């Protein structure tokens, strides 16, 4: 797909790269991290054991509001099974917008951001059920 990358980790690294890239590198039992490679509500269509889903947006610059609210639904729907989509690499300006699309309304959400893939990886690790 051109909308989206599934990562691997490199074993025994906190490197993150295309699956399919190098042969060695693994999905994480449990975890499904997606590199966000165009805007959201183009990745979702596609998408249409787990624990947690790590969207890496490292590519992402900005956010509009379809976006925003594409995510929201995302994060809702996987949360009311009991899965957790984290956030990873959102810049600056792309939590602004999400800010301003009012994805924090609930303040809690701000706990699905993290700065790297590997933190959010070790952010999986042990949290409330
Ligand atoms: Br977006």
């Amino acid at each position: 797909s051109p909308s989206y990358t599934v990562l691997g980790q490199l074993p025994d690294t906190d490197v993150y790269i295309d699956i399919d890239a190098y042969e060695e590198v693994k999905e994480i039992p449990g975890i499904k991290i997606f590199q966000i490679n165009a805007p959201i509500y183009y990745a979702n269509s596609d998408l249409y054991n787990i624990h947690t889903v790590i969207l890496d947006f490292t590519q992402v610059n900005f956010m509009d509001s379809v976006g925003v609210k594409t995510l929201a639904g995302i994060v809702k729907e996987y949360g009311d099974v009991g899965i957790y989509v984290y956030l990873a690499g959102c810049s600056a300006q792309v939590v602004n917008d999400l800010t301003s699309n009012r994805f924090f309304e609930n303040p809690a959400l701000k706990e699905l951001l993290f700065h790297s893939i590997h933190d959010a990886v070790l952010g999986s690790q042990v949290r409330e059920a």
